[PDB]
Order: structure tokens, then sequence, then C-alpha cells
């Protein structure tokens, strides 16, 4: 059986094609930080408080002011029927029924219309990217905000699509028709077009991709509600840091303003326990979900979110973390 | 032929079904825990001293003001004849003849008479899970101390089982019925618990499991007799430090006013010369007797402790060391 | 397909006998060096800047004066015969249209007069190996100059030839006849010849193999135009620093009084914008030259030179440098 | 062909027996210092010098006041006919062909009268285990005085054998007859010992096992007139520092006050180099003498020390030294 998200990591592979299993992946030319991603969140020790009463453990919290089941939300990820033919219907429904936040990409499978229908009173954001025609943009924003949409993400680490070495040589060895059976491309998207972005729309803005203290600084200039800390999976500029070690500078320039989170490499509870631990207010899983769908699809979504709330649960209850309140930088040996 | 640790561990996977292995083996999560208790130890680097009258070297000390012939001792294990049919008692048999301690789990496959009978002048401890019911509780220490335990052991890093992959497989995969042929679940005990117990037993208290200076800190306070600095060998919380690694600030902390034991990763005799000279006054083994069991029975406990008993000697003969008040920081290379 | 200098690396291996692949690859002794070159640029960590106007970026700089269409020229090396029977016509070819600096080495398969006769309007320096008779070394330097050569580099770690193990067991294993079909040894060159070699010629003069502060206060204080910063890519003295890594003194000892270039382990657009960032005016590539050779002759090195300057057109897009002039320190992570 | 002395390893290998091999081997416990033998000396990197007159390089040396041709010796290493039936005489005729120290182990597999006679003007010490009888002692040192050995290396560190894992299991499997066709146990040894010993011998007395610089100090303070910092291979204590990193504070602590020398993990002609500029006088050679013999008697150890020596005057050349005078810790990346 499946009882882990490693156990979901490799089935998937196996009910994939090459091709598909190789978008999932996508790292970006040598690969150096989708790996770095998983070896930053295992190097960091756990330094745990025994004889505690945790006979009660609560994983609740809160994001924007919207209580959530556990903080482990979905990050947008792309065409989900290249994994399961309901696609984002199903990740939709799975989300609604765990309660947690579920963002949706701007390159969905089925419109957001379709995907509202399947879950009407989930919990979603939308992440938009803009074009250079701002009627288009201006009608997105408000058709998201329309169908009940919570939160915009902005996604700034792609200005262009990053280089993924399996991908172009799939591409190049097959039509456009098999690849995508069975280009993007916005450079000059700037803190400018931000700004004109937040006047259209009464939708909090979150910034997705920050990994510098600088970037961070100007994201409170600019008044943004929220952070996502992000690598976007090694999947863009290779070579940058580790999403979770990213997460420290960031959460040390904005002490505590806004909300920070964080995606990249979170695999099990104790990395959700860290990354909260270290400032984050919760985590996003991007490459989980798909493996999810692939294997099974809404139940697949469900169980990877109900095994990831289930470890984050054991870990606070043997670190003696009664409440999500209760985690803390105490819990980090030297860092903290 | 078996002269290492070592070939006690391959030999012992060759003679057990997948499911008593992997049990036996039991890394949570990802595993991070349980191979850093070995690295931790390589990685220390000694100092010998040569040109000294090594002819006499003698491994004997006391835990407990209890003389034992070396610092090496039985850590509680549970389900002993999961790897033997005799199980606690061939344990007890060939403890008593080395003349170590014994510490005999909560979950033993034979009764505390039966594992007492087989070798009555035995030196022993129990690690008792307590429940509940705090007239169970009473009974068992009152039932312990008549006969002849020596110590309580408390052990506090398992409040909920760890999250072991492979178990949970075999378990989702094969009936209870054959899995145990051929739950738990304590996260309410706290330091409160522990006062009501110690007021209780006259039996000393030992806490087993700690691995911070806060929580040797709140030990001392509330007047224990000794810690063993464990994580369980990695079986519980995963990504916290190595024992040999914890052992440090516990000592550090602890300033020699009660003994401080460790286990986790002890398979060589300097494994056990590095615990002493970092301050630990014995370490305890927990695996290495389940695999001298699954290949020999009393024998093959007796050899494992033979062995490293023999090898301890080896090397305090090697580097300098006549007696273990010999064995101190000078020998470990800058930390000491 | 081909897509990175990885895959040009694999097809090349195949495309040539053991012989010839294991004189490119050529580490000297124990290989440590030849490693080090990539592993020293991998460990590197970027910090891109978002929301930038990327929609133009250029990759254009100039060397000793001269525009070049990307910061990413040929190093010198021998024999193109080796992987491709036009040679060094071809990639005169190449390099003339992708309007870059080749420099070509002291032993090549083809004459000066028939190379530049392949393509006369190529940017080329020359690297010539002195020899005793200084008739000879005026005669090829006025040679050179005649020809339209824009600087002499002079390559100075190697007084002899490096220890490449497998060259030499294909070497007494083969009689030369079919090892060369299908000696050197200058070790007295020192500063003293480097000044009277100046005083005879009006090109600029480029050191190629510093690595050291020493050596580049000397080569300032002989008032040389120009340094590369090389290991010899590992072929010659072996467990020195990596040249990614010496870069930083030559760098810091230089101050930006002359041009400092670098060779050594470039294979992604992030190295070249690496070294960029860490102060080189530009990048040299030694054996993924011989690899566009050995795949496809002329079209190979274009390619090779071509998607190098894609990867670090989009590395620039991506981390927020839109010119040559706007990497800098502030990239680099701790370093800087 | 054989180039290297890796390539005498592996042809060893080939030509041995395993328990043979497994004796030359020889790791004690986990095999953590035989590895950091070779670890240590890759990491330390070297900054060469170019640009100088190297026509001539030089790589004599003296230890003792006797002059060798390099500083490449041979350490004492048991039954040299497990190697090669001629044994010790092939080897002595290699060293004294070759010009430097033989230092005689206490258990060759010919006479110390049958050695000289192989080869009477070569320049070789002795290296004698003391017995309990002193009758013997005294012997035996004016025996190796009569025959002309030149100083007594006495070895400190083998008080009992090192606990070598593959040796006990061969010697358990088979009868001692074939073992050693086709016990020690000196620990009483002390500085009252060596005192005495020098008392009766006009010899020069050689510390070999030296780690420390307490025991560097009490050399020091006991007049010995030379020590080989080593751990023995890691063949006795294991988990001790390299050999080589051992070294620098020996140096450091002796302050050329006597002549330090050391064995361990020397391979290449940089291991060569890089202890020469740390402050040792000369290296010595363990396995790969025996792998010289293994493979082609005393042809195969003329040419590990003309490889050996050929590789240390390649790295003078190509770092910048002429003479060994000129190897200094100015070579050495931080750490000098
Ligand atoms: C198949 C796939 C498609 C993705 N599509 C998007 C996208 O449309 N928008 C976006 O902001 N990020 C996208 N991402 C990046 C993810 O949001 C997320 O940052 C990343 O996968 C890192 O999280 P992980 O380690 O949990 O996979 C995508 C990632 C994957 C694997
Ligand atoms: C099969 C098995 C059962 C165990 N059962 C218990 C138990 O009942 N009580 C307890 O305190 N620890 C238990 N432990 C933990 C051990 O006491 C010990 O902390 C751990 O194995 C680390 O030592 P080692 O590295 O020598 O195996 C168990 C360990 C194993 C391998
Ligand atoms: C086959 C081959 C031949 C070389 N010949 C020369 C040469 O003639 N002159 C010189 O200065 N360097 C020579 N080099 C060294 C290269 O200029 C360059 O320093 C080195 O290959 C490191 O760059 P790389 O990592 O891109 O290969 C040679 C390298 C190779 C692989
Ligand atoms: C087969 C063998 C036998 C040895 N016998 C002795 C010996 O009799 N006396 C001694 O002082 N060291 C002995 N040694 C240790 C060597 O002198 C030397 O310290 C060691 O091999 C490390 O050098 P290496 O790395 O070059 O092998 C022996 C080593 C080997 C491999
Ligand atoms: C037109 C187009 C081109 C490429 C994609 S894939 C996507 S977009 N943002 N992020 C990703 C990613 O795969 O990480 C989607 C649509
Ligand atoms: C009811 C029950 C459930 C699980 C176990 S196994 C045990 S208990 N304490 N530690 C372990 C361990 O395996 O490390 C024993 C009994
Ligand atoms: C006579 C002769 C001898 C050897 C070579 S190979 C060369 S020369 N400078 N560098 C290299 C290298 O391969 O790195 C060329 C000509
Ligand atoms: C009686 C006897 C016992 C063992 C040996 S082997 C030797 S002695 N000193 N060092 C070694 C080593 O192998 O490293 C030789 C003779």
């Amino acid at each position: 059986p499946l009882v882990c998200l490693a156990d979901f990591k490799a089935h998937a592979q196996k009910q994939l094609s090459k091709t598909s299993w190789d978008f999932i992946e996508g790292e970006a030319d040598d690969g150096i930080t989708y790996s770095e991603n998983i070896a930053a969140f295992k190097r960091i020790r756990l330094r745990p408080r025994y004889l505690r009463d945790m006979s009660k453990v609560d994983t609740r919290t809160t994001i924007q002011g919207q209580e959530i089941s556990a903080p482990i939300c979905i990050s947008p990820t792309a065409f989900h029927s290249i994994a399961w033919p309901d696609g984002e219907k199903s990740t939709a429904r799975a989300a609604q029924e765990a309660n947690i936040c579920y963002v949706i990409s701007s390159y969905a499978s089925y419109s957001l219309e379709d995907i509202v229908a399947a879950a009407p009173e989930g919990f979603r954001w939308f992440q938009l990217y803009m074009k250079s025609d701002w009627d288009f943009n201006k009608q997105m924003v408000q058709r998201a905000e329309a169908l009940g949409f919570k939160a915009l993400v902005i996604t700034i680490d792609t200005p262009v699509l990053g280089n993924r070495r399996r991908d172009k040589r799939n591409q190049l060895n097959l039509e456009a028709n098999i690849l995508k059976a069975a280009l993007f491309p916005k450079a000059s998207f700037c803190w400018n077009d931000l700004s004109l972005l937040q006047s259209i729309t009464r939708l909090p803005i979150i910034l997705k991709g920050i990994l510098t203290k600088e970037d961070a600084e100007l994201a409170m200039k600019h008044n943004v509600q929220g952070i996502v800390v992000s690598n976007h999976g090694g999947r863009q500029l290779d070579e940058v840091s580790a999403s979770i070690d990213a997460l420290r500078e960031v959460v040390a320039a904005v002490k505590g303003k806004i909300e920070v989170y964080m995606d990249g490499g979170v695999r099990t509870g104790t990395d959700v326990l860290k990354a909260l631990a270290l400032g984050a207010r919760c985590i996003f899983l991007g490459r989980p979900i798909l493996w999810g769908l692939a294997c099974k699809g809404e139940d697949g979504v469900k169980e990877v979110l109900d095994i990831l709330t289930a470890e984050l649960h054991r870990c606070m209850t043997l670190s003696g973390c009664q409440s999500v309140a209760e985690i803390s930088p105490d819990l980090i040996q030297f860092s903290r």
C-alpha cells in the first residue's frame, strides 16, 4: 500500500508516460536545487521536549484569516489532466473535504467555472500569469472574484520558462499533438505592473517566488498581503538556495508584518514542522498533489493531504507541541 | 564465523522473516537518525597515548553503585521471542553470566516471573510504560520490586509510536495473526505523573530518551537517579540529534550530579570508549542483543556482549587507558 | 537530440576511440581537480532579483576592447583533427559566425595560414609555447601578427606535461603511429623570458594558468594585458584549487587593473553567470569545443556556443540582469 | 602496463590469495582510518608558483645525515615472502639501487644476515619489537649494529595487535598451517623501557606511531633522534586522525628540534610534496612496497620507488620547487 508521500511518487511514475513524468519532475539544468530542497530539510536537527500532556494536539491554523485543518495547502501546478482525467475537479473536491487552501494554476486543464462547480464551498486562491493586454487581466481578476476566489497569487520567478533538459529532448523528438494529447513568455512584468494590478482588484495579492530579503523588503513596501518563499521546485533558475533555507532570511526581513509561506521539498511531517518553526504560517505542496492524482484521482489527493496531516500531528505529539502556535525556533538546533 | 557485531547483524537478517527484520530495524520516516547514530560515532577522532604499561586493563565499572564487568548493558527491547523461542529467558541467562545490567522491556514475550526464574541472580532493571489506571501501575512496580529489579526505567520519547514505513506496509498487507504469530498509546504521561510514580516506589527512576539540556535540567529538578540519552534508535521522532552528539549537552547540564548513560548506534569498542570519554557512565545496546538472539539464542547474546567487551579492552589498551576512570575528554579531538 | 553541453560530452565519447577520448579527458594523477572544477561551480548559490523589466537582455561584452556576442570564448586546445577531419578550420568558421574569440593552440592540426583562410574575419588570439631558439620565437610572433591575430596567450602551467594515467597506459600499449594516426618540454621559461617576449612584439600578452595572488601581482608588475585564471582543466598539477575558486583571489589582487578571464569546468549558463559575478570579464571553453567538433564538426561547435549563450541569456533573464555590466557579486550568496 | 601505484595495488590483489591480500590490507574494525589516510591527502589544496627556471629539479635529501635519492623510504612491514619468494632480499636489492632507506621489520621472512648479504651497501634501519628478556633485546640490537644498521625504529602503537575482521574470519576458518604456508603481545613496554634501551645501544632511536603533541613532547624529553608520525596504516586503533593531519601538530610541537617523518596513505607525488611542505623530512611507504613485490619482485619494488620519485620530480617542477628545501607551507592553502 501507499503509506507515505514517497510511495505516491514511486507509484505515480509507474502510472505515467515518460514524457508526463519528466514534465512533473522538470528539474532545470543540472538539477541542483531540486535535490537541495529535500537535503536542506533533512540536515536541520530537531530538539524535542518530552513529558508534556499531548493527549490533544491540534493542527489547525489560519491563513489570511481563514481557518484550515492543517498548515498544508496546494501550490499552483498546471495541467492536472496530465495526471488524472477529471484533473482540477478531482483536486478541488479533495481540497474542500480536507478543508485546506487550493491555489488554482493559471494553466488549468478545466475552466475556473467548472472547477468551482465541482466543489462550491472550497477555499481557493487563483494564480494568474498576467498578459500584456490589461483588458484581459482585469476581466480575469474580476472573474476570479465573482467565482469566490479569496486571493490572487502572482508568481514572479517565471519571466521565461526554466530550461528542463528532459522535456526539451522529449519535445524535439515528438510532435506537439502527441506530447500534449496522450509557450508563455512574460519577462516585462515588474513592480510597476504589480501596483497597477493591486489598484484594480480588491483581492489580496500574495507574491510567490521570493528568495531574498531585498525582494521581501520591496514586497512589503508595495503592501502585498503575503509571500510564498519558493524556488519553483528547482524548475526555474537552478543553483539558488533551497526554499527552507531562503525562508530564514525572508522571515527575518518581514518580522511578522505579513504572512510568509513556503513550498519546495515538503514530503514528511517534520518538514512541515520545521517550516512552521522557522516562521512560515503554512506550507504548500506542488508535485505530491500530482502524484496523488496520478495514483488515485480525488482519493489520491485526499490521501496525500491526510497522510501529511497525520505525520504533522505525530511529530507535534512527539516533539511536545500541542498546537501550531507552540511550534517555535526552540525546536531547531543552532539556527533558531 | 561471526567476529564482530556487524556479522551478527548480517546473519540475523538471513535468519528472520522480512516482517520481523523490518520491525527490528524500524527506522522512522526518512530514516535520517538511524543512520546518523552510526555516522556521528565514526566522525569523532581519538587521540591515543602510547608507551604506558597496559599489561593490566580493567573494564569494570559500577552503575547505581552495582559493579558490572564492562560499561555495556542491555537496553529495553520488546518481544524477544520474535528473534528466538526462549526469548527473554535466553537474554537473562546471558546477561547474568556476563555480569552486566539487563533492562527488561514493558512488552516482553515472557512474564517477569519466568524471566527472573531463568537467571535468579542477574542484575536487572525494568522499563514500564505506565497506564491510566494507577492501581495497575502500583501493582506492577510493587511486583518488580518483589522480583528483585533494582531500578525502574521510564521511557519518555514514546507518547505515540513512531511512523515506521516498512512495518506499516507489512501490516496493511498481512493479518495480525500472521504478523504476530510466525497498539499502545500513552501521550498524557507528564512530569506530574513522574512525581506521583516516584512517591509510590522506593526504586530509583532512570529516565530514557532525554536529548536536550532543558529536559535534563527538569529531570534533575525532579530528583531522578539517572538519565539514558537516547533517540530510541531513530524509531520515534526522526531528524533529531544522534545520541552520541546529544550526550554532550546533557552531560554539560548535569555536571556529574547523577549518572548519565546512552544508547543508539553502539557497535564497536571505540564507540563505547567515546561515550565514556564524553561523560557517559555506561552504554546500552538495543538491536545487537536481538541480532545475537536471532543467530544463536543465549550463546549469541553472550557472544555479542563478550565481543564488545573484548573490543573495549583492546581500544583501552591501544589508547593508553588502564581503567574506565582513565577514559577522559583528552581522548577526543577538539571537542573534549 | 543534443540540448545541452552534457549531451555533447556523452555523444562525443561514443564517436571517438578510447585513446582519443582519454586524451580529451586527460585528468592528471588522481583526477581531483578535474572533478572539483565542476563541483566548485555547483556549490555556489545564486540570489535572483525578480519583477524587473527583462524584455531585453543583452549578452554582449568586450575583451581587450573588441566586442563579442557573449562572454564565452574558445580556450587553446591542441589537435582539433583528433575530433573532426577539418579540425581548426571548422572551429574557426564556427567562432567567426558566433562572433567570439578563438584562441588557437600552439599545436594545431592545421597551419595558422590555413586556419585564417577558413574564416578571414574571425577574432583570434594565438597561444604559443616558446622554444629555446628565439629566432623561431620572433618569427612565430611576427607571423601571428601578420595573419591578424590580436593577442598572444602564454600558458605558464605546462613547463612539463601533466601525468595522465590513461594516456600513459594507452601509449605503452600502442605504437606512436596508431596512437597519432587513427614530447614537449619547456621548464626553463621564466619571468625573464616573458619580458624579452614583450619587447619583441606589439601584441598584447595574456598569461594563462595563474592560480595565485602572488603570480597575479607579478603579472601586473610585468605589465601584461590580461590573465586567464586556469588550472589547465585538471590536466597538469592536480589537487590545486578549482579555477572558479582561484578566480576570487586573483580578482581581489588585480582590483580591475587588467582584464581577468577564466576557464575550467564551464558547462552551463549559470557557470558563466557566476564567473562574471565574481569578476571575470569572460570565460573560455576547452573540452566542450572538442565535444562539439566530434559530434558535428563546425555545426557542433556553433551549437555548443549557441546553447551556452542561450543558457546565459536565460539565467540573466531569470536572475534580473539586463546586461553583462549588471552581473555583480550581489548575485552570490555569502561570498560576494 | 603498471604506470602508477594504484595499478600495482590492483594487480597485486589479482596475484595473491584472499588471505594474503586481506592481511596486506588489514584495516582495523570499521576501517575509518585506512580510508581517511587517503582522503586527508586529497582534500589539501596546492598553490603553484609558475614562470620559474625548473630546468633542474633535485629530489635528494638527507635523513639522520645520510643522503638519499628522494624523501621516499620503506616503512617496516612484516613477512615479505607472503608477496614474493625472495622476500626481503628482493626489497633490499631494490632499496640499495634506488639509494633510499629500507626499514627492516622485526618479523622478516629472512634473517638480518641474509638480507644484508643480498645488498651489503644498502642504507637500512631495523624495527625491533622488544621482549621481556633484555638479554635477547641486547643481543638483537648488538647484532643489528654489527650488521651495519644505522638506526633502530621502535614502533609504539602495537602493544597488542589491531582487530582486523577479515583476517579473523580467515583464521577461524583455516588451519594455521595453510594460513601461513601457501601472536605477539607487548603491552608492558613503556617510557621506562625506552630509556633503558637507549642506554644499551649507540644507535639512534626513531619512535614510530606518534600521533599527538603530548607524545611528541615526551619523545623530545627522552632525547630520541626522530619520530615517524603514523597510525600504522589504520591497522591498529581505528578512528584516530589521518597521519597527514596528525603531522601538523607533531611538527608544531617539535619546532625543528629533531627530524619528523610520516607514513600512511602516500600513493602519489603530490602526497610526498604535501608531507614535505607540512614539515616532514621524508615519507615512508608500507603497502606499496608489498604491492611492488607481489607484482614483480625486486623490479616491482624498484618500479614503485622510481614511479613515486618521478611523480615527486614532476609536481616539484610544476609547483615551482627546485629542491626539497624549497618545499614550504606557502604551497598549502590556508593551513600553512
Ligand atoms: C507539473 C508542475 C507544474 C507547475 N505549474 C506551476 C504553475 O502553473 N504556476 C506556479 O506558480 N508554479 C507552478 N509550479 C511550481 C509549484 O507551484 C511549486 O512551486 C513547486 O512544484 C515546488 O513544490 P514541490 O517541491 O512540492 O513540488 C509547477 C510545478 C510542477 C511540478
Ligand atoms: C525491536 C526493538 C524494540 C524496542 N522496544 C523498546 C521498548 O519496549 N522500550 C524502550 O524503551 N525502547 C525500545 N526500543 C528502543 C531501544 O531501547 C534502543 O533505544 C534503541 O534500539 C537504540 O539502540 P541501538 O542502536 O543499539 O539499537 C526498541 C528497539 C528495538 C530495535
Ligand atoms: C584535448 C586538450 C588539449 C589542450 N591543449 C592545450 C594547449 O595546447 N594549450 C593550452 O594552453 N591549453 C590546452 N588545454 C587546456 C585548455 O585550454 C583548458 O585550460 C582546459 O581544457 C580547461 O577548460 P575545460 O574545463 O573547459 O576543458 C587542452 C585541453 C584539452 C582538453
Ligand atoms: C602487511 C603489513 C605488515 C606490517 N608490519 C609492520 C611491522 O612489522 N612493523 C611496523 O612497525 N609496522 C608494520 N606495518 C605498518 C607499516 O609500517 C605502515 O605504518 C603502514 O602500512 C602505513 O603505510 P601505508 O599506508 O603506506 O601502507 C605493516 C603494514 C602492513 C600493510
Ligand atoms: C503556455 C505554458 C508553457 C509552460 C507551462 S508549465 C508552467 S507555467 N508556470 N510554471 C510551469 C511549470 O511547469 O513549472 C504552462 C503553460
Ligand atoms: C502494544 C505495543 C505496540 C508497539 C510496540 S513496539 C515498542 S513499544 N516501545 N518501543 C517499541 C519499539 O518498537 O521501539 C510494543 C507494544
Ligand atoms: C609535443 C606535444 C606534447 C603534448 C601535447 S598536449 C598539450 S600541449 N599543452 N597542453 C596540452 C594538453 O593536452 O593539455 C601537445 C604537443
Ligand atoms: C607474532 C606476529 C603477529 C602479528 C604480526 S603482523 C605485524 S607485527 N606489527 N605490525 C604488524 C601488522 O601486520 O601491522 C607479526 C608477527
